[PDB]
């Protein structure tokens, strides 16, 4: 299996749908590795519930909790890391407005080597329960023998990039991670990070980070063969007043490079409304009508939730995938699993006239290219070659269909669980 790439369990659905599945508490048991320490890179915690997803004889090793809140919602943190003795925080610095620190990654150091998981999950229970969440597990990376002169080092420069974006944090408790990752052999990794950093970036640095990386490992990774866009998410930023401000212009721009129809994904209230968690799914999907109604042009790019390949029509999706599909579907020129909504906050915007890259959070995802397999594309996987986790082709909104908005009332029809959602 060269792709290594998983859903999340989904608690009450056939069996079946969770064989190939993982919950934490898989990810972090013994047969995975005999665990030394760990970083839990994430946006929210749920600590008490955390510290209980690791096996009792690893609940008392180092855990470094990376986070990005302040004021009250650090001091919340604190207090609830507090009773944990060993227990670290790291405070990932945010000086730019409305950024968040919204990667999701573990590390995880072994007696027997150690092992970096990029995910789409909160640490909390609700994210790990009835949602449809993705998971990209590397291999077992051995240490270095530390008698031999080797990088560590793949094809896919993954090594460098994972310390690039460590190093980007400027944190003292990260160096530490730094050197770790230094001593192990990663050379196995197939897959390409691409991460988002805050900052504002201009010229060659432009590359680094956001849709620009993209961009720039699709030109010279991929090559060019009416082949769609797909683009699938769960947050949604205040993207303009049109689609020539940044979806189609530089967005869409980056995604189509390769050495056209655009499909978004998002949630309609009836899928919400009829999922396994009802209205409150929706917690989960954080937009605001005061950002749909600035932007109601971006609505008719919405196609359903819908995941019978996977089981999972009725799971809401918090995982967020991009990717380039063939006109009919049947296979993909590339595959990214990431952190990254679909907000300029994630993804980047151009200032002073094109020069400067603008990116307001940590984001961490990985891309699956053909040419990293030694193909020049993937077939995809009908009934989870790559294993597309939702159905295609994407399917329209019907007339009758909104975009699930979180802070407006639903009162004519109840939920699956005959609830109303009335926030405030
Ligand atoms: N702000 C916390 C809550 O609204 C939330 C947290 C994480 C998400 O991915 C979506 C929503
Ligand atoms: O954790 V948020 O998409």
């Amino acid at each position: 299996n060269p792709f290594q790439f998983y859903l999340t369990r989904v608690s009450g659905v056939k069996p079946k749908y969770n064989s190939g599945a993982l919950h934490i508490k898989d990810i972090l048991s013994p047969l995975f590795g005999t665990l030394v320490s760990s970083a839990q890179f994430n946006y929210c915690f749920d600590v008490d519930w955390l510290v209980k997803q690791y096996p009792p004889e690893f609940r008392k090793k180092p855990i470094l909790l990376v986070h990005g809140d302040k004021r009250e919602a650090k001091a919340h943190l604190h207090a609830q890391a507090k009773p944990y003795e060993n227990i670290s925080l790291c405070q990932a610095k945010l000086d730019i407005a409305f950024g968040t620190h919204h990667t999701k990654m573990m590390l995880l150091l072994y007696e027997e080597g150690l092992r970096v998981v990029i995910h789409t999950s909160n640490l909390i229970h609700a994210d790990w329960h009835q949602k449809t969440q993705g998971i990209w597990l590397s291999p077992l990376y051995p240490r270095i023998a530390d008698g031999t002169h080797k990088s560590g080092e793949s094809p896919t420069h993954f090594k460098a990039n994972l310390i690039s974006y460590l190093t980007a944090y400027n944190a003292p408790s990260l160096k530490e991670w730094i050197d770790v990752i230094h001593k192990h052999d990663l050379s196995e990794t197939n897959v390409y990070l691409i991460g988002s950093t805050p900052g504002r970036f201009q010229g060659s640095q432009k590359d680094n980070w956001g849709h620009f990386r993209l961009k720039k490992l699709l030109k010279d990774h991929a090559s060019s063969m009416s082949w769609p866009v797909v683009g699938q998410f769960s947050s949604v930023g205040s993207l303009g007043a049109d689609e020539s401000k940044w979806l189609c212009s530089e967005f869409k721009e980056s995604m189509l490079t390769l050495g056209v129809p655009l499909y978004l994904i998002y949630p309609s209230v009836e899928n919400v409304r009829t999922s396994l968690e009802g209205y409150p799914a929706g917690g989960s999907l954080p937009y605001s009508i005061q950002t749909a109604e600035k932007q109601n042009w971006l609505h008719s790019y919405f196609h359903k939730w819908s995941a019978e390949t996977s089981g999972r029509s009725n799971a809401m999706p918090h995982i967020k995938t991009y990717m380039r599909p063939s006109p009919d579907f049947s296979k993909i020129a590339w595959f990214l699993v990431t952190s990254a909504n679909l907000s300029k906050a994630a993804w980047g915007a151009l200032e002073k006239n094109g020069t400067q890259l603008m990116i307001r959070s940590y984001e961490l995802g990985v891309l699956f290219l053909p040419s990293a397999l030694g193909l020049d594309s993937f077939k995809v996987k009908q009934k989870f070659t790559f294993p597309v986790p939702y159905d295609l082709p994407p399917e329209l909104y019907g007339s009758k269909d909104r975009p699930w908005i979180w802070n407006i009332p639903y009162v004519k029809a109840p939920d699956t669980h005959g609830n109303m959602w009335v926030p405030s």
